[PDB]
């Protein structure tokens, strides 16, 4: 346990244990020191002004902070395909964390001329938010999880988080937290750090995609006992009314009674990919769906779970309604349409409406012998008795859990970016370089010193998740749809490096491919 | 088990214990960090193109690999000579693997001036492939085993692998593999690494050479009680046809009856030492021996176990039916014949036919009153029921053992350029220095380190391998024929080192001296 | 399926200790001869000394898919491959396990030398191509020649300062022991077990 010594091996591979499967991942991190070990107050007033929409308050911290809260921090491609073509269901059950092989790195800059040296008795201070005392900020689909790519080197992403604002102003309910203000595990090279962490009960997420749609679930060759108003009307002419029932049969299955409807609906607008049949205008803002919340307008999105676009019309997808990811380099803004890569919320269109289209018709009158039956488009349609969906579908790079916010009352709290939502998900879990002061004054001086040697951290971690799957059981006699890597030659292989050693997953990839009745 | 402490000691020599030998040898290492801590895609595009039978499409890692799959990495040449002429066999049973007194240095270069220091708190990490799931690279006879000479410092090898490849390109089937998606055992200086490795049953090499030849194996004074066609003709002249037979007897050895005939060939072009008996034309590579795999031709080097000629004929050697080793300091391309050395495969031909004659001739035709009899010559011929043949020599500088790959069928799966073949030979042990990056930016960025402190370790490696001998039990009555050194004087000491310390293997060294009855 | 060939199976990094002719003249002229050597390196992997090699061959007539390509002439029989049992003569069908064809070329297939199922109410009598599934030996490519190619090439003299080298193209090759190979596939659709017959001896009895 000292200088010399290990403190922790690699670990990194998966093991299929029949309805379990255990992921072990070991990435090497590097921490630099933040905010020159200072807590900075932060708001859009900091920032260089901005929009009522976009105003905050919060606090910049000197802390970093680790997340793997991204599929493919556990699952390597290969993995993620076994899971995918064979199960109907799968979550997280325990989890394992560990930091070792610490390094403190010392640099000294003098004329330019840069060299690093190692600081033996320097510390970095770790600590898990085990009482989720601190503003979550995991599961807000943030960049800096450990990369996919096990031989990718990582640089830990810094703490920071948001309050209460009044524009860029605090208000008296504003909190400020200060991360000290907690007890932290301090470690020198040669010392290590560890936790386990249990899933809390969490549905299986469902793996599949429906063989059925729930408009088409009777017998095509019986007819119900159940009839339908046909004919208000004898045929052209005057005063020719009537009422005319007919059996709901195979002929007619639309007019058919059934038991349960499809799931509610929130009107996206719809965009297509080849732009000359897109509006000349913008409107990326303007006709965007949203939602207000004391007077600030936020984006609907990725908003309630929506099949992307109706039957063959693929060039579709709603302004905001699905996730799109960056392929490998993509730029930070104004990336045109190839550089970036679209999910197709497909699978859910057997139980869930169409994202760009109308949850239905309702009438809007009495009709009458005056007046004729006038009906209205329903854009945006709340849960009713009876409807039944399917949540938002997983991705490889996409989040695995959110924090279920602590409020009164919620519905159906299933991450609406997709994943598996809990009261008490992973903690958060804070790292941070312990300052290490320059040489003082020698004359006492009231004020903080602010005269530090530059120092970073580097070492291993390790993520042990333990998944439980739902195995397949269909009696169904053709074979199914499955993932499946390109035949074809090319120049590179699909989720594999670069000749210049970028590693780059080519497309999302979702979890819908087996098959399951209704 | 820290700093100042040796975690090993240097452990070099072989026991005889009866039946057993068991060699001990130690080196000191040197590993670099190998492309820039990235994998990388390589194929003949990346190499600067080819022609098609050199197309390939592959990785090379950061990871090197230890590699000790040559006689002289475990036999001094006196040893070598005691196996040699004192034994009809032999075979590895066991094998144990050190590495100890890991130094991993740090390396500053401020303005040209360079320097090294001690890394203390740098780790290396190290794996074996005991499941066999990458590539197997050794037993291709690969340069950068431990060097014959225990004084001698030698750098570890890089590890790269190939897959499918369709030109240049990859292929659907094509494989990528990460070692870092390996469980690796992390080791500090002042740590060390170790294992044990069963040789399954091989059969034990032959370090003999027979003493009768499979043509010559009956009793030179009794007759056969078989008789032969000896006559179908009764002299000269118009309709002189007849049959008459003979005893097949000691006067006419080469009709007699036999039981066993001589092993499979594959006819090489046959090339002489006197330049001036060659052909004037380039037929290195035009008259070589290959085979066809996918459209890709091979040289057929070595090819089956064949007598390299004639008797007396030693000028000749089969234009790549025998394996040949560089004279030390031979460099790497278009070097004359002085300073190569060429294995001599003599001693089989007692049972395996010559590598640059046809196996014999088989009738074509069907002789009749108008037709005379004709022949052809076998220029390759598969095994026939009743073949026995002798598989090709072992040599100080040649490989021990070899992977038989994994496939459905296989025949005699003895490796080609002479060794031990194992469906589970030693496991690869793969090595690489742990990335340390340098200093990170005080702000977050999402992309993957590329700044590192540069690094290279070194250390002690230690294979004891225990090998099984089958002694000798001959009734020969005459002295046998003995590898020995020349009495001669001479400038300096055979398998000894130069003025210069430079140490050289002055000529290949095989194992069939003693003799044996067919 | 084999996720690397026989003929791929070193080090791209690294030589190999060994060397192979690779000069026998000096440059055109007259009495150019020399011998000149060089190591086996990832730059020539063809040249590369090897352990193992491919699988046994018996070569098949290949047939293309789109007729234009093939000789118009009568050929199903006449350049079949075949073997002869007491006078009685039968197509070598399927025969070794070969590969279908070389790289890309997937129009082509081995006269016999794979099976060959019908579609759903296929008759029985000069069916066209298109009521027929020809089966795709292809995955074994890896370690198994190419069924309508040669094994390869052998010397067939002893070159001398008259004589040239000479090579001769190997048709058939029967077993040589360091051959490694793979077994014909099995299908949904195809056989299962067969009955080894009870005989003195025999190689390798998979169907």
């Amino acid at each position: 346990d000292g200088v010399g010594s290990s403190s922790g091996n690699w670990h990194c591979d998966s093991q299929w244990l029949g309805d379990r499967v255990i992921t072990t991942s070991t990435r090497t991190w590097a921490l630099p020191t933040y905010n020159n070990h200072l807590y900075k107050q932060i708001s859009n007033s900091t920032s260089g002004g901005s929009s009522n929409d976009n105003a905050y308050f919060g606090y910049s911290t000197p802390w970093g902070y680790f997340d793997f809260n991204r599929f493919h921090c556990h699952f390597s491609p290969r993995d993620w395909q076994r899971l995918i073509n064979n199960n109907w269901g799968f979550r997280p059950k325990r989890l394992n964390f560990k930091l070792f092989n610490i390094q403190v790195k010392e640099v000294t800059d003098n004329n330019g001329v840069k060299t690093i040296a190692n600081n033996l008795t320097s510390t970095v201070q770790v600590f898990t938010d085990s009482d989720y005392q601190l503003p979550y900020v995991l599961g807000s689909a943030h960049e800096g999880c450990l990369p996919p790519f096990p031989a990718d080197v990582f640089m830990i992403p810094q703490y920071g988080y948001l309050t209460l604002n009044d524009g860029s102003q605090a208000v008296g309910r504003s909190s400020f937290y200060c991360l000290e203000y907690f007890p932290s595990q301090m470690l020198r090279t040669g010392n290590n750090f560890q936790f386990s962490y249990e899933f809390e009960n969490v549905p299986f997420h469902s793996s599949y995609a429906h063989s059925q749609s729930l408009d088409r679930l009777m017998n095509p060759l019986i007819d119900q006992y159940l009839y339908y108003l046909s004919k208000t009307i004898n045929g052209s002419g005057q005063n020719q009314q009537t009422l005319k029932f007919s059996v709901a049969g195979p002929s007619n299955m639309a007019v058919q009674g059934r038991n349960y409807i499809p799931g509610p609906s929130y009107r996206q607008q719809r965009v297509s990919t080849t732009v000359t049949q897109n509006n000349n205008s913008e409107f990326a803002w303007p006709g965007a769906s949203s939602w207000a919340l004391n007077g600030r307008n936020s984006l609907m999105n990725p908003g309630p779970a929506m099949a992307s676009h109706k039957e063959g019309e693929d060039r579709f997808f709603p302004l905001s309604g699905s996730l799109i990811f960056g392929k490998q380099g993509t730029g930070r803004d104004n990336v045109d349409a190839d550089k970036v890569m679209i999910t197709n919320e497909e699978e859910i269109k057997t139980t869930n409406p169409v994202a760009t289209e109308s949850y239905g018709q309702v009438a809007t009158n009495h009709q009458s012998a005056q007046a004729q039956a006038q009906t209205g488009w329903v854009q945006n349609q709340g849960i009713l008795p009876g409807m039944v969906w399917q949540d938002r579908d997983v991705y490889l790079q996409g989040p695995i859990w959110a924090k279920i916010p602590h409020t009164d009352g919620n519905f159906h709290p299933s991450p609406l970016m997709g994943g598996f939502g809990m009261k008490h998900p992973p903690p958060q879990i804070l790292i941070k370089n312990t300052p290490v002061p320059a040489d003082p004054p020698t004359a006492f001086n009231k004020d903080k010193l602010n005269s530090f040697i530059t120092q970073y951290s580097t070492g291993q971690v390790s993520v042990e998740i333990e998944w439980e799957l739902q195995k397949e059981n269909s009696k169904r006699w053709n074979p199914e749809i499955q993932y499946t890597s390109n035949y074809y030659k090319s120049n590179n292989v699909e989720f594999a490096v670069n000749t210049e050693g970028v590693y780059s997953e080519p497309r999302p990839i979702g979890t819908r491919y087996l098959t399951r009745n209704l």
